[PDB]
């Protein structure tokens, strides 16, 4: 029920907006860096959202019943900090420690701050995360909390934003409000549309949003705009001036990310303070408590894998099966896929648990941001899937997911040349490089159905950015159903006493190495075959012990480019160990179409390459 | 001047459309994979563009005067192949070799085909490349060629597409036509908007395009729609049915990427052939020849760098200077930046050569695709810039740029923790991993102004995906102006006879290593300091020779994560060389805000870390 504010409450919201301006200035001048002009356009929005519109516990920002706020334009972090001091949560003196190594008031928001769920310094990402939170609130939590996301106008140039706009209308997120700070300017020039407010409205409405144009420096218009619920996602299109309230700087270029020098900070602050009618702060209003409790326990498969050694299944299929199976053990599991469900086999999970499958369409960036938003406050355990090749489309979302300390799971299918005829646009050959460079990642590369099921289970229970690399060829099951698997533990899958070299393969190259072993025993050459299971962390101890047993010789073979994959991880793990050598076989250039087996041979990673190389 | 077609010409265009259907079916049934239904919705579009609308030389697809065609929905490649056989360029029998290892008719289009400029299997990328070609045609070539881009409807879910739509209207590309194959279905379900043609029109018009709704199976409507030029980019929004002309399969789900079995191919083909009135083919019409000639020669700086050893300059500034300097040696140089020109210093080039600077706004994906399109047919030599961190936003464009065999240059600033206070959202710590995994890449990491200028020059003249990693701290010039630099050649920058370890640093860590050397000489410990210059290719010979002179010991130190960077490249280069050890210092987790020097120490890659580590 909207509380229509009185003059006094209005004046108090303007005072708050002006305190927020002063604090953004003081903090950024104290730091000697930061973005006070990007704070100042948003001052009334922030005052009205925090001190009229939103409902939350000011002493418990993470509380699951709270309305959510996402500062998509993350460089306005000082004003986010200022509202949490205004609300009583942060000590006001701490605001001056902005950007110090002794402070958690960092340059852009990050989840070490209790009041931040997702990191947003890379622009255009916050609305997708907000859609994750709103989808969760409407469809999973089924709670009364709302979700507010504040975007810049330059920021609306990112296509990820429009993926999120489209998602919100497809999924009728009428508990989501995007506020667009139309302050006319980006970093280095005006934003393309400047103050053509009608064209912003037309773009938003075309994408299915209820779009209201407001004076973004009118606390009353903002109250009223935020005050009416809709049956659609709502876009509050706020006409503002960058550096609003800073005389001489308002509506000027050349001021993005430039702090006021001390002397100018003092003079400006004094003018702003002269506008403030009372020192007295507005109190936050707490939320209706209707979010459900969510069970934190380990999630276990309801049975062991039911594959038999010798049956043939592609690991992309085993993943679909395993994920559906795991869906029956826990209600927190959700799946997301970008119009590839029939190829990744996440369609299996959709069939069994339709209410927990989210079709994300051809929009990999948004898919990862939705998963990040679903995983905030630990509300769900998301598994996203597409071809591994197209996770490169989402690399900045993935990179920011680690800075957001996010626990999301990603399964990318169709890795390497062994997909065959589609050709290199669909071949993931850089995904091990990409995910290894993500600092909280665990990289699972299961070589058969059993290993795949076990990887799914382990990933579910593993913090950080979990990636699972699946494959298209239907290889044999080689592991017993009851084989134990752990993160960082490899498997020796063929061995003797008289082994000439330890061959390390994974997925299709593991089975190529076992086939090479068969060619090689014909000439009385034994090879140890090792399946790493995780590429990160790598089982160094096992790899070294195997190498010492095989006259120091390691051969790595991978359906991936040479850089940042299995061969380099292994090289980096063993370099400088006496008596250890490492030969690396990998894919040396952009591939082409052909049969899976023909490509494996053309690119020097099939049984014959492996066999030919061991002899050397 | 529009040639209004007669009935006979119309009937001939329908016959062509039906031949194109048959060939797409025969080719994909012969291959046993491919997407005949995705071909069949587009058959009339393709017939009308190739045999009425476009002007090109049928025997010279790369000819610089030709209209350009971009198949953004690249999985429809068999019908692209079919039109080039229909035009006389390809032998008709070759179409049956679709997807064979003995054929260049690969699963998706790739530039080994004379008729393909850019690879487009990753959806949503072709319109940005097309904008590159149209911007070049309108503003650089100043030619009469037009650019036509065919997109799927599921494909319009990619935000990159909307970045391109916005770019085309900002830059008034009235020589660009996007054709939207609205066949209602994506891969695994209907496309979100299905056949709500009005909402597609509203979205296109909101983004500044002239939008015409047509029956996509009406050759006459298509002729007419393509026949009128506009003052805006034009979107032909074509209502079609997926699998059009395949009885029983038209407008059905469960058929994306599924070939017709032989028996069904034969029956369908016979029905389609029964609709064809004459065997006689339409001839292509050649273009007005008004594209200018473009000089192919090496590009040399007009003077040597004018830095003095001991002056301090950040390499991000040296890059702006060098690029502007290089702009004066050659007219082919163009620069592109995503609203970061004041931080990357590409604003220097904009100042001196405004007509050759393209502001791409906050839209990194599109920026890379525009550069790819500008570089097609070798019309320009593009240099794109942004913070290196935000090149992760464009990784799939970069990856596809290598599959497109594209010669583009990318300079990413603000690498590592040494940027200081903004915090990790802006810190590139995975960019060496990312660009090393691109198979045609050269990775330049210049450590001072002179090396930066030389890298710019070399990159300009180097094929493939050239990346230049620039930095924020203002370090000393350490190289003489006349120092020679080459791809793959490193530099020993401090040495003696009595050196304990070869320390390898780059950018800020090179200068940290030289400062460590100063701390270490105090205790009579000499260290060899080596500056790799290129990370890929790496100067293995020099690194090994240096290590043998320093008792086998290598220490690598880098402002980058441990995976896929300098330390792993060096490890992979030296592993198994007798007497060689490698200690690696890198950044071990997501960073945080602080001063540049404080972060370098917190993360164990500053002078004291290096000094402390050598002693071990
Ligand atoms: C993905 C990405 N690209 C580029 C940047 C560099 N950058 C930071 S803020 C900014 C300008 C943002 O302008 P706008 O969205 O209008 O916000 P304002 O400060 O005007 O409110 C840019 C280009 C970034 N942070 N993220
Ligand atoms: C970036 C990216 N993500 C996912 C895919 C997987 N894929 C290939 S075709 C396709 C469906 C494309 O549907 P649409 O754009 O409507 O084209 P249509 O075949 O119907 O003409 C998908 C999801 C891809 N090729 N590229
Ligand atoms: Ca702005
Ligand atoms: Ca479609
Ligand atoms: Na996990
Ligand atoms: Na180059």
């Amino acid at each position: 029920s909207y509380h229509k504010p009185d003059q006094q409450k209005l004046q108090a919201l303007k005072d708050t907006a002006n305190r927020l301006r002063i604090s953004s200035i003081q903090a950024t001048t104290a730091a000697g860096s930061g973005h006070p002009t990007s704070c100042c356009s948003a001052a009334e929005i922030m005052a009205v959202l925090f001190f009229h519109t939103m409902r939350y516990k000011s002493q418990d920002p993470r509380n699951p019943h709270n309305d959510r706020f996402v500062l998509s334009k993350g460089h306005a972090a000082p004003i986010l900090y200022a509202v949490w001091a205004e609300a009583g949560f942060l000590a006001e003196a701490e605001l001056l420690n902005l950007r110090k190594i002794s402070s958690d008031l960092d340059g852009h928001p990050v989840p070490k701050q209790a009041f931040t769920d997702v990191a947003t310094g890379s622009l255009g990402q916050g609305l997708g995360a907000a859609c994750g939170m709103a989808y969760t609130g409407k469809y999973f939590d089924k709670a009364s909390y709302r979700v507010y996301c504040l975007l810049g106008d330059g920021e609306l140039s990112e296509g990820s934003v429009w993926e999120a706009m489209a998602f919100a209308s497809i999924y009728k997120l009428d508990n989501l409000v995007a506020i667009l700070d139309i302050n006319r300017l980006g970093q280095s020039d005006p934003a393309p549309l400047q103050h053509q407010m009608d064209i912003y409205q037309k773009r938003c409405e075309a994408f299915g949003w209820h779009a209201i144009i407001v004076d973004g420096h009118s606390v009353e218009e903002l109250c009223k705009a935020f005050g009416q619920a809709k049956h659609q996602p709502t876009a509050i299109i706020a006409k503002t001036f960058k550096g609003r309230g800073i005389t001489g700087v308002e509506d000027k270029e050349s001021w993005h990310g430039k702090p006021l020098p001390k002397n100018m900070a003092e003079q400006i602050i004094q003018e702003i303070y002269s506008q403030i009618q009372s020192k007295k702060k507005i109190l936050a209003t707490p939320p209706q408590e209707d979010a459900p409790s969510v069970d934190i326990a380990n999630i276990r498969m309801p049975s062991l894998p039911s594959y038999k050694v010798g049956d043939k299944i592609a690991t992309r299929k085993a993943y679909g099966q395993a994920l559906a199976k795991l869906g029956h053990a826990s209600d927190r599991i959700i799946a997301l896929d970008g119009d590839t469900k029939n190829s990744t086999f996440s369609e299996i999970f959709k069939k069994e648990h339709p209410d927990r499958f989210i079709e994300c369409y051809i929009a990999e960036q948004n898919m990862v941001s939705i998963a990040v938003g679903c995983a905030t406050r630990n509300r769900t355990v998301p598994f996203c899937s597409t071809f591994a090749a197209f996770f490169t489309r989402a690399f900045d979302q993935i990179r920011m997911a680690a800075i957001s300390e996010s626990n999301i799971n990603l399964c990318g299918s169709h890795c390497g040349v062994s997909i065959g005829e589609d050709g290199p646009s669909q071949m993931a050959l850089e995904d091990l490089a990409m995910f290894r460079s993500v600092p909280t990642s665990t990289v699972f590369y299961p070589s058969d159905g059993v290993a795949t099921e076990k990887a799914v289970e382990l990933a579910a229970n593993t913090k950080g950015i979990c990636f699972i690399r699946t494959s298209r060829p239907e290889n044999a099951i080689i592991y017993n159903n009851n084989e134990d698997f752990q993160v960082g533990q490899a498997k020796v899958v063929l061995k003797s006493k008289d082994d000439q070299v330890t061959v390390i393969g994974a997925g299709v190259t593991l089975h190529e190495a076992l086939a090479a072993a068969e060619l090689l025993k014909k000439e009385k050459i034994n090879i140890r075959v090792l399946d790493p299971f995780t590429i990160k962390p790598l089982d160094r101890k096992l790899i070294l012990d195997s190498a010492r047993a095989t006259k120091g010789r390691i051969l790595t073979v991978e359906d991936h480019y040479y850089e940042g994959g299995i061969g380099e991880a292994v090289s980096s793990a063993v370099v400088g160990e006496p008596g250890i050598t490492v030969t690396h076989l990998a894919v040396n250039r952009v591939p082409r179409s052909g049969k899976p087996a023909e490509l494996l041979k053309m690119f020097g990673i099939d049984r014959d390459a492996i066999a030919q190389a061991v002899r050397g």
